[PDB]
């Protein structure tokens, strides 16, 4: 155990110090956007999260998380399963062989979406995205499929990860606090013989350590509760398919964690926070009303307060004056700059004031997340569903690109429209229509495999069409022939009635 | 002016108009937790309760419940029907394999293509 | 009965202390939006709930509850029943 | 666990807590400031 000489708990404590700078930035970003989203690890139930004086941080965070959710995980088919066309065509034959295979690949895709929707991954994925925006580096773990199993999300101050400057992951440690009764019996008995008698609801720290095993590529996983491994949790995972996938946005090389998206605009949020605070402070000063009456005057304010809704009392208007806040010129200057910073922050997130500019900017934000989050999630699900026989055993030659179907529908519809225009030229003996159809498909970019009718396939169409005409014309002649024969001559009419059981005459 | 500003930002925080395409997206994140927290457990309890009282037939225990807010089933059928109707204008053409194109269209749309084709016996 | 050695009433009385911060925070929230929603457990029939000086809290809270209800539980079929396609094809 | 009649539902859930947090609590402070500003405005009208 090269990476597990000292133990899972010791690794977590040692590597926690490197996580400290990222936790502090996460709390600072949360304090301005949404304080409740990332508490500072000391906030108990009796802590109140005061709303920031500016609301663009909360409004922008919610909008960006939802816009990312729609683009990353749309309603249907954000991933595709593709087989190598050259190798698939060689092993198989042609025509519908490639089309039949795509049916199985498409059928597997529909299962993956159904599994994701049935286990409510979208709820956890949305929670992960919000943590990515504020903290920027969440961890999500996919447990083995057993009935209804939702994946777990680990916040930044719940796990720890060590990466190299090359970017590869060395080890991951997660910390969980499960009550004594909620633990399994084998673990529960181990704690009984390790820390003595335990309270029913006592929180027990459980560390799971996933580290790069020595020599061959892989990951070794084990769980320890008090100071030693449980009776059994040793699990081995390959590099591509590991349930613990640490997803980060805005990744910087040489760092073990990512940086949140808010950090790129935290300075503007701080500047807007101060300006918005002072503007509200001025209004509260304005809210107070004070009457400054000249002591050298003759008006007695005892008569004004003791009077009724209408009254004539001695006094002068010049004696009574009201203190009102000045700095009307300041208020516009502070308001103008506050509006300016709000405008640039509204564009930083996906907030309208343009329509064709926010999508293009959004395109680069989630490009990292497709490789960091979308791709590993599919890879783990593909292996896990094969093990539990949820999908047929893949031949290991299928590669999945995450597309945010695809161009196949567009190519087919575009190619059909071109053929429909070419249909206006039918009946022409000068032009080779069959060659032009092939040229059109090549220009669009279709595979042109099986779309043309072979001579054997043309015979089948004529045979099926010919059988219809024989049946259609045969039925009319047979029905009219039988009726004519039955109805000819009065005595044959009676014989025909006898055949069906009827009696001549009523 | 300050009172109006605070009202304006509080109006957006709730689902109050001043925009149409900006409040649904904010709303989408509010009830994402509630689907798993409230909708899903309620259906699971009801299904067992109705099974016990013979209100619904005994399920084979292999059925899973997604809370959607049908779904893409109708849209996929309508999308491929329109695409197939476009392929209707190309009928009578002996160069193109119409049957293969129908299969390719359904795969592009995403239908299961299970039983949608007429076998020789069904013909 | 490890969780029920002391009894149901004793557990409720003990755990009531941890509920106090949430009850107090709920009364404050209700005081500004709609005072009638969350009375403070000491309000009998002879208590009048004075209207908040601003109407944004009441208008927003009612709107958000209705919008959530409409989206969460629409007119028909906010759930569906799905069978595993691979398993169903094999059995049938 | 899957089917229990008593289902405690909470919105805005914070890990490590036995209860959820209300949605109004996030914007409670802005409501307090609006309440104070709206209060003084009406009081000025009654003086008027």
């Amino acid at each position: 155990e090269g990476f597990a000489e000292e133990g899972a708990k010791a690794v977590y404590d040692r590597l926690k110090n490197d996580r400290q700078p990222y936790e502090t930035r996460a709390e600072s970003c949360a304090q301005y956007t949404i304080p409740s989203l990332f508490p500072k690890d000391s906030d108990n139930a009796s802590t109140d999260y005061t709303t920031p004086w500016q609301s663009v941080g909360a409004r922008g965070l919610n909008n960006l998380a939802s816009k990312l959710m729609l683009a990353l995980f749309p309603m249907q088919s954000w991933m595709k399963l593709t087989i190598s066309e050259y190798e698939a065509k060689n092993l198989l034959g042609d025509a519908e062989g490639l089309a039949k295979v795509d049916e199985g690949l498409s059928m597997v895709e529909r299962i993956i979406m159904n599994y994701i929707e049935s286990n409510s991954y979208r709820v956890t994925l949305f929670e992960c995205l919000k943590q990515l925006c504020v903290a920027g580096n969440a961890l999500l773990y996919l447990p083995e499929p057993e009935g209804y199993t939702p994946m777990k999300l680990y916040r930044l101050n719940s796990y720890v990860v060590q990466r190299d400057a090359f970017g590869n992951v060395l080890q991951i440690v997660t910390l969980d606090k499960i009550a004594f009764n909620a633990l399994p019996e084998d673990v529960r008995s181990q704690v009984e013989a390790a820390q003595g008698e335990q309270k029913e609801d006592a929180e027990i720290d459980v560390y799971t350590h996933v580290y790069l095993n020595e020599a061959g590529d892989g990951y070794s996983k084990y769980e320890e509760v008090a100071e030693e491994v449980v009776p059994g949790s040793e699990a081995e995972y390959p590099l591509e398919e590991c349930p613990y996938i640490p997803v980060r946005m805005v990744r910087i090389d040489g760092e073990s964690y990512g940086r949140s998206y808010v950090e790129e605009y935290l300075g503007d949020l701080k500047s807007l926070e101060n300006l918005q605070e002072s503007i509200v402070k001025m209004a509260m000063i304005t809210a107070k009303v004070i009457g400054l009456v000249d002591p050298a005057g003759i008006t007695q304010v005892r008569r004004l307060t003791a009077a009724q809704s209408g009254a004539f009392v001695p006094g002068r208007k010049q004696d009574i004056e009201f203190l009102q806040l000045e700095k009307s010129g300041d208020f516009t200057v502070a308001k103008n700059v506050s509006d300016t910073i709000e405008a640039r922050l509204s564009y930083a997130f996906m907030l309208n004031s343009v329509a064709s500019e926010l999508e293009d900017t959004l395109g680069g934000v989630y490009s990292i997340l497709s490789q960091e989050l979308q791709l590993p999630l599919v890879r783990v699900l593909l292996k896990q569903l094969q093990a539990t026989q949820q999908i047929p055993e893949l031949p290991k030659e299928a590669v999945e690109p995450t597309i945010s179907r695809g161009q196949d529908l567009d190519k087919l519809e575009r190619c059909i429209a071109a053929w429909s225009a070419l249909k206006a030229l039918e009946g022409d003996d000068d032009l080779n229509l069959a060659n032009l159809k092939l040229r059109i498909a090549n220009a669009i970019g279709l595979d042109t495999a099986g779309m043309l009718l072979t001579q054997e396939q043309k015979n089948a169409l004529m045979a099926q069409q010919g059988a219809q005409i024989a049946t259609q014309q045969g039925a009319a002649a047979l029905g009219q022939g039988m009726a004519a024969q039955a109805t000819a001559s009065p005595e044959a009419m009676a014989a025909a009635a006898d055949s069906v059981g009827m009696q001549p005459g009523m």
